[PDB]
Order: structure tokens, then C-alpha cells, then sequence
């Protein structure tokens, strides 16, 4: 029931998708030179060097927030491609299906955690 668990859970997570040879056009933000029109089709850049970051710097709360932002890097992939065949997009898919079936626990375990804490 250790409230403060997650945090630790999600750097090691994080680790582990740097790793991955899916996360590289993911690491850093988009690179508006490669991509001019970007943030005319995206309003909120996000990318996992943003989201190590944030924890790092002891800005996520709980791991809903930092599951918000992670989700965000693979919606603006989808909102970005212009097709759902693209190379990039497709490494998104493989990362998010690795990101949800890693952070399942964590959330869950994180939750219980609360319940237990206000009984
Ligand atoms: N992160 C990540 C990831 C892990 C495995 Br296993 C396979 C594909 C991926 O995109």
C-alpha cells in the first residue's frame, strides 16, 4: 500500500522505452524545421524527454498525470500522420501497446494505495 511507490515504477518504465528502439522519434520534441506545419494541426507538443522531466522534477502528482501526458505523445502521432501505414505512427502503436500493458499495475497499485489510505 506504498502511496509513493509509482514514482520509481514509472522512471524504470521510462528507462526501459528509452531503450527501445520505438521511442526515437519520440525522445525529444517534434522538430518544427523537419515538420513547418506541426503545431498548426497539434496544440500540445508532448515527448518523453518532457515527461522524465516533469517527475523528475517532482511535478506529476500521481501516475494518472504522467499516463495524461504519455497518452498525448501517442494521440498527437495519430493526429500527425498522414496515414495510419506511416513508419512513425506505427512505432507508436508498438510503444503504446508495451506503455499500457507496463503502466496497468502501476495505476492500479497506485489506486489501491489511496483507497487504503482514506479507509
Ligand atoms: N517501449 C517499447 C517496446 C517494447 C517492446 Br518488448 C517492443 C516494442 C516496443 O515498442
Amino acid at each position: 500500500y506504498d502511496i509513493q511507490a509509482w514514482k520509481k515504477q514509472c522512471e524504470e518504465l521510462l528507462n526501459l522505452i528509452f531503450q527501445c528502439e520505438d521511442s526515437e522519434p519520440f525522445r525529444q520534441p517534434v522538430d518544427l524545421l523537419e515538420y513547418p506545419d506541426y503545431r498548426d494541426i497539434i496544440d500540445t507538443p508532448m515527448d518523453f524527454a518532457t515527461v522524465r522531466e516533469t517527475l523528475e522534477a517532482g511535478n506529476y502528482e500521481s501516475p494518472m498525470e504522467l499516463c495524461k501526458d504519455v497518452r498525448l505523445i501517442f494521440s498527437n502521432s495519430k493526429a500527425y500522420t498522414p496515414s495510419k501505414r506511416s513508419r512513425i505512427y506505427s512505432m507508436s502503436l508498438r510503444l503504446s501497446a508495451f506503455f499500457e500493458e507496463h503502466i496497468s499495475s502501476v495505476l492500479s497499485d497506485y489506486k489501491s494505495a489511496l483507497r487504503f489510505h482514506k479507509r
